[PDB]
């Protein structure tokens, strides 16, 4: 009697819900579609892979669609060697925790603040006078309480054997930039800074890229263990046609263009990082100090191939493609007040901005967004149109997980800041809002930071900014545009 | 061959799922949209803001929609100085671990099967007794098997100096309630309790509010880092108009009421946690006691502005948005049988309900829902409506975690119990069903909790019902109702 | 000014996304839809529940449709006592951590490597030597720097006192096969392998299905600490009906047919771990020595009650579903060139492959992938049509982690490989891709695995193939098939 | 010890052989056969009355 009531206790409101319902929860309806096929393929570089070079690959034509791309890196394993029983000890020089710069600009910045006499002090000592510092630093800076100097005290566990690892993140580090290019013409551009970005943001909890490109969440000991052995890494290269299938790049309607993927790789010096300062770093197969030609790569790429109606189709008519282009204002950061000018054009749908210390870079944390002491290097960032506030002075934690929260499937665990202009960012296919950076005359973000950054030890910290922009990819009588 | 045979290879069946297909995934097609723009604007409380008080705002008309909507609360460091060195030592109590009423409250469900001499043993010596004795409680009230009496002795490192912090979840447990007002007319409430039940269950994997409310999965040490300096928290109000673009609030439609949203704020002894019963707890810039204007927040809108054509389409035509409010029975639990009279209105989606024990509330654990020892408060429950059952008794887990794997985002990690009438109840535009609570003579709500619960120590436990009910806002001649 | 000249800037490339816009983002529409209910009711078994046993149900009319299925299994606690203090010591064999064969296995492929005294060692000594041996296995096999022998000896702090323990994930364990029957046809099957492969690959961040399978991450104190009680688990059994509201079973359209589900249930002897091989282990509740009959089991169905008028057109014309069911290819494995012919039929969406160590299986580890000394068991992996590669050969890296990637909500923690011919094989209602293995007259996956992998003490290590398919229940004059 | 792995069975089968004309007919026009079909329902019992 109440569920059959229910269904007759309806209203004039409830006609705009229900009346001439032309959907059922009780019966399954599903779309035919056309016929097609994916296929896996892996293809060499045309020139050679080498560590701190630019190497380039012509993707061959396997089917009628370009969808997944991956960036297959294969690292060899590390071994590591004392100075004096190698043969040939003459190798570029590497990162060691012996020598952590990152600590020795932190310690820099309270040493204004340390009482009594340090210089004579024994080890023990020296780190309790460190600690007691920073409490006065942390007081006088931030009105900080000072913390039990014991749970400021944090030996991180460090093996007491000798090491050598590839820094947090690899897969991304080593692509210090990739173009893609079609008939010559750059369509867009991706940065190791940005993939690492994109990842913090729009990476999908339980689909995180960890694995695939040797990242540990600042786990030392892990990257030692993967470090002593090859490392096979499957990078994704995020273009606007690996987003979704209907942006699959049409090969069939590009006939006359050749397709290029360019690849600037990072130096060797910088992709790893040793326990002591006086080892040799060597390939653990090989038994020869590392190089740069031992960087091995290739491009794995996923073909469509559709039905010869399709494929047909297709080839008379693929028309325009929204497309989303990424574009880079890269500035070095000397003081506490940092404004800086984003000549970004076309509708931009966000921006993203992070900050590197110069001590975090030396060091080989390259995706170490932290200030000093790891604090939030930004305090407030205001954004400005023709000098007109569009955002109002905000902290750092309203752009960083505001954003975040509002227009992102994740929030960020480095200190990556976000702005959208767009209702959902991420949604490859349906414009939801933009900035015609090409109709602004200034575009200003402005930022004060922490105070002492960019000054002493890390001079010429550096400001990221990449903006996210809609541009057009036009298809026609075989060329792309 | 083979891929050209497989599009051949179609028959009568094919033509339901494949004939006339009307999409490709080699071409994509995007939609065009109308111009818009999004402003974040941080407005201050129009009353003073302090604990344990009521203040309002009325939200400022500087866009045409009103979408996001956060409450930025600041939190002073804290400190603490003993009793002893305070020149005015008198402040309201706080809850301290010294005085753990949670644990005292455990242990005294226990006293009854304490074997020998507890009131003259040594304190080592009764923490075993103890241990034994909760063995021989849970192998008579529910046939458990004992644990090793060192697998039950968890010392919590608990740091060897003096602290205090906010509680966990300090951004939720600061809103006791929130009423969204137009015109004068409340169209929504919200609660503390309701506002961490809502993350528990439809909290997405890598956007967690965790940073934003203050919260750290039940870790003191983190509470009591952040603690010591000045914590900014952006709390979002889950408001209907928050959850999809199409439902942000029309501002130009309103344009004759007021918007307001009023904040009972909780009560300042209740917000912080110290390590010991005779400390003063200090604001740690200032360094004077903590007190109830010590408290700071503000509003943070998303302004939605429109092309003046879709503005004046709004404006002449704002029609009616399907809303969810939010209705709560409150009671308190004197036995392990209760029963919830539940006398909510209008078409209900889904309810949540959990329980608080006394002592978790006493010991300042807010959102601590868990039974004696940390088990599930409940044993089962059942759903009637008009003394017919329309959900046979049920066991806790079928509650907890069934219906959470069926109808949410997430599973709770605390004693959170739902129930959907509806297929996507966090689906805010697309009604998937529901049960008309304002046409049922009696909804009965039969709980069968743990042996013990509500008696002693825990006299006046906490049941919390929330339920989720559809009702229509109409917009007309500038006014909303 | 700048906001309305964004909207004035439009151009002939705007007017294919924004011109006769038939969506705004400033006003939400909603559908309406029919009346519906749902109820969810527990089923007792129709023949008894026992271990090693087959069980059916016939499920029951209680409304139109059928949407969600779980079996409700109720494990006791576990105790254990010493056989010399047992009236009756006479019980089944369990798997015992003073005798870990899978240690012994992984120990039994280091023995050639072991140099000096190995059988007149003491204790300590065996295990130095054991760990040197294994870095000399691992440079000759892999070419492995060697870890620091301190690293290899993990003790996992096993506790001093006598333990037996539920299986990890025992939930999924328990059912080896499961069949859906309508009208005495098998209209799908699942296994206990596929079950956990499905949640490893599916299943979603915050909806995991620890708690509801018994599931702990391979934490033994905690499968330990829930043994120790009566568990009730949640089995979801995820049929074609269970993953959309549409595809619901429709009971009115098949009144003619009987459904049934039937279980076949894991031997009892397979289903417990203990700590020593001369314990006995009994019903924590009734003191008696754990027998088959001991196993509960009850399923738990979610009804749909339609109104009138969609009850009686589904009646009248319920049609067809596209369903998914489920393939299994099982082989044994006794050498490390593996090829398994994949003689599965339909339209195939995608496959499912891992294998289990026969020395896993025998220590109680039924889920655990991995190879020896826990590595990747699969070196390569290529799949031929006709003898054709349809994907070259390829690591392991690339069919586990970028085929997850692709197309699955989530990585595998375990060692499970997947491979897609759909485009989205998850959405349970739209084809995305498949290939029709009912036209290929051979279909081979040729697995390269790990060095001395199925030899010695892992001879008769199992490989699983699982695919999913595409087909068609129909439903006519009260009938389904 | 005797293991799972020691059952053996294989399929007998008599094929028959039809001359060229019958086979012809046949595969032009097979038509219908009427089929026995077997139908199960097993029960658990407890109770004298069942």
């Amino acid at each position: 009697a109440g569920s059959l009531t229910q269904l007759l206790a309806t209203g004039s409101m409830d006609a705009a819900l229900t009346q001439n319902a032309t959907r059922t929860f009780w019966k399954s309806s599903y779309q035919k579609h056309s016929l097609f096929a994916l296929e896996s393929i892996n293809q060499p570089f045309t020139t050679q892979v080498q560590f701190g070079a630019e190497s380039h690959i012509t993707v061959n034509r396997q089917g009628d669609l370009l969808s997944w791309m991956y960036l297959k890196i294969v690292l060899p394993g590390l071994k590591v060697q004392n100075q004096a029983d190698t043969v040939q000890p003459t190798q570029q020089s590497f990162a060691s925790l012996d020598n952590d710069v990152a600590a020795q600009a932190d310690v820099s910045h309270v040493l204004p603040y340390i009482e009594g006499a340090y210089t004579e002090a024994s080890l023990n000592t020296k780190e309790q006078l460190i600690a007691e510092a920073k409490n006065s630093y942390e007081a006088a800076k931030y009105n900080a309480a000072p913390l039990p100097v014991a749970a400021q005290m944090q030996s991180t566990e460090m093996p007491d054997f000798d090491y050598a690892y590839w820094t947090e993140a690899i897969g991304f580090h080593l692509i210090k930039r990739a173009e893609f290019k079609v008939g010559g013409a750059t369509i867009d551009t991706i940065w190791s800074e940005l993939l690492f970005a994109m990842e913090e943001l729009m990476g999908r909890a339980g689909r995180r890229l960890t694995e695939t490109i040797g990242r540990t969440l600042r786990r030392p000991t892990e990257l030692m263990k993967a470090s002593r052995q090859e490392q096979i890494l499957y990078v994704p290269l995020p273009w606007y046609f690996t987003k979704h299938p209907s942006l699959a790049f049409p090969l069939v309607a590009a006939t006359y263009h050749n397709i290029q993927l360019w690849v600037q790789w990072a130096q060797l010096n910088s992709c790893i990082i040793k326990s002591r300062s006086n080892l040799v770093v060597l390939h653990a197969e090989r038994n020869v100090p590392i190089s740069d030609d031992h960087l091995r790569a290739s491009l794995e790429c996923t073909y469509v191939h559709l039905e010869a109606a399709e494929r047909d189709a297709l080839t008379a008519n693929a028309g325009t493609q929204l497309i989303v282009q990424h574009q880079a204002h890269l500035q070095q950061v000397s003081s506490n007040n940092v404004t800086a000018r984003l000549n970004f054009n076309f509708p931009v749908l966000e921006f993203y901005y992070f900050l590197r210390r110069k001590a975090n870079k030396d060091a080989g944390d390259h995706f170490n967004f932290s200030g000093i002491g790891g604090r939030d290097p930004v305090v407030s960032a205001e954004l400005l149109f023709n000098n007109t506030a569009r955002v109002t002075q905000k902290p750092a934690v309203w752009w960083r997980a505001v954003q975040a929260l509002q227009f992102h499937s994740s929030a960020p665990l480095t200190n990556i800041y976000s702005y959208s202009f767009s209702l959902s960012p991420e949604d490859p296919i349906t414009p939801s809002g933009s900035a015609n950076f090409s109709r602004l005359d200034s575009v200003e973000l402005a930022l004060t930071l922490q105070d002492d950054f960019g000054a002493a030890h890390d001079a010429n910290s550096e400001l990221f900014v990449f903006a996210r922009s809609y541009n057009i990819l036009k298809f026609t009588n075989g060329l792309a545009g």
